[PDB]
């Protein structure tokens, strides 16, 4: 029932994501010189370095907020992809499955700890 345990759990999961080859396109904010129409399609850029820095700054209150930003990485990739068969979109779908498999216990444990705290 540790209300703070999610933060190190999320740091560890981000470490695993940075070791995945599938994260390489998503580790840093998109380069607009490579993709000059990106901000015509994507309103809110997001990447894993931004998520890690926000976490380490103490600017997430809950793992739900981190999860929303990570899911934005994946919805941006789906929105920007010219094809469902894209290399970089295909990498996003595997990485998303990995992330979702690992974040589910982090969210469940946090929400259970908060319920215990307010019992
Ligand atoms: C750090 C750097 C390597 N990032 C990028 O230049 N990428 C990452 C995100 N991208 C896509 O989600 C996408 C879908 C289909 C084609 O690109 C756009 C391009």
């Amino acid at each position: 029932y540790d209300i703070q345990a999610w933060k190190k759990q999320c740091e560890e999961l981000l470490n695993l994501i940075f070791q995945c080859e599938d994260s390489e396109p998503f580790r840093q904010p998109v380069d607009l010189l490579e993709y000059p129409d990106y901000r015509d399609i994507i309103d809110t850029p997001m990447d894993f370095a931004t998520v890690r820095e926000t976490l380490e700054a103490g600017n997430y209150e809950s793992p739900m907020e981190l999860c929303k930003d990570v899911r934005l990485i994946f919805s941006n990739s789906k929105a920007y992809t010219p094809s469902k068969r894209s290399r970089i979109y295909s990498m996003s779908l595997r990485l998303s499955a990995f992330f979702e498999e690992h974040i589910s216990s982090v969210l469940s444990d946090y929400k259970s700890a908060l319920r215990f705290h307010k019992r």
